[PDB]
């Protein structure tokens, strides 16, 4: 009919949503609107593909998620948490959207096997686009997070180990707004879950590359302090999620190392990959004795280290650490103008 002919003129329809709609969505003024993009876009693409326009679905969800992509790489330093999140909510529904709509064309009825095949692969690749964009993401909402809580001075700094009630304050403030904008986006309950781990994971490489870098001074007082901030920062998300302290592995090792022995060891470490022996040396190797004029590492302790370091330095060992995310894939489970609305009235 006047459908048909109206979803073939893909240019059209196309420009209305990402410039007309999409480029124009102030994350400021929405609140109910959250789920407008994702509506917007399921429609369109939900009334191409009951009409056989495949590739016609193909070209307009390229075009969206580039235009998703380049909104949230755009976002300016003061919106990137609700904007990342407004965004990211909206484009986690895809994957189940395209899931849900197979069972439309599968069995009762005919089988359109291609159908299930353009279904099958949207699903996978709206995957690709939203593992992508959400990692980096994460880390720039991160990064700019870590700085403005100060965590580094709230965990890490020795000469500030008095006080920390003033700091954690604030990060139990800031971690209660991002724990409610997550909740009024709607962001499902699994990719809430996962968003936390994730947070932990890369506290946990800040964390760690900092200790090795920021810090001059390591003793078995450091390691006490420098717990008692850690559960105090662990505590916050215990309740929230399972499996928190795994998360917080190098940083959390790196600690209890901390708080060690004299004698040799040679048991303890001669397997350890939690940590690698490179990255235990780096540790070590700020030992200061707490107590003026008091015992330190053992040099032949030391020196097994420096001896198991040199051996397989394999073409390498690496120190720091860097932020990886597994793929939101398990995490996943749910259930305008001219152009845009005519279709969606038909």
């Amino acid at each position: 009919p006047d459908l048909l002919e109206l979803l073939m003129d893909l240019n059209c329809y196309t420009l209305e949503v990402t410039e007309g709609y999409l480029k124009k969505v102030n994350v400021t003024e929405v609140n109910d609107n959250v789920l407008g993009p994702i509506h917007v876009i399921t429609t369109v693409v939900s009334s191409l593909v009951r009409n056989g326009l495949l590739i016609q679905s193909s070209k307009f969800i390229s075009k969206v998620l580039l235009t998703v992509e380049s909104i949230v790489m755009s976002l300016p330093k003061d919106e990137t948490m609700l904007g990342g999140i407004f965004w990211l909510s909206n484009l986690s529904r895809l994957p189940a959207f395209a899931a849900n709509q197979k069972t439309l064309y599968e069995a009762g009825d005919e089988k359109d096997k291609l159908t299930l095949i353009y279904l099958n692969d949207l699903e996978n690749e709206t995957l690709k686009v939203f593992d992508k964009i959400y990692s980096t993401w994460l880390v720039k909402f991160m990064k700019h997070a870590s700085a403005h809580i100060e965590i580094f001075d709230m965990v890490l700094n020795e000469k500030l180990f008095k006080n920390g009630d003033e700091k954690f304050a604030k990060l139990f403030t800031f971690l209660n707004e991002f724990d409610a904008v997550l909740c009024k986006f709607q962001v499902v309950d699994s990719m809430h879950t996962k968003i936390f781990n994730d947070t932990l994971k890369y506290l946990n490489v800040m964390l760690f590359n900092d200790l090795i870098t920021k810090c001059p001074a390591l003793n078995w007082k450091y390691g006490y302090e420098v717990d008692r901030n850690i559960e105090r920062l662990v505590s916050w998300f215990e309740p929230r999620i399972e499996d928190v302290r795994p998360n917080l592995i190098q940083i959390i090792q790196a600690v209890k190392i901390l708080q060690l022995n004299i004698s040799n060891f040679k048991l303890l470490f001669d397997f350890w990959y939690a940590l690698n022996p490179a990255q235990i040396q780096a540790i070590l190797l700020k030992y200061k004795p707490a107590n003026k004029g008091e015992a330190g590492v053992p040099n032949e302790i030391l020196n097994y280290l420096a001896n198991v370091i040199k051996r397989e330095n394999p073409g390498k060992m690496e120190i720091m650490l860097s932020a990886q995310f597994d793929s939101a894939k398990n995490h996943l489970r749910y259930d305008t103008e001219g152009l845009a609305t005519v279709s969606k009235i038909i």
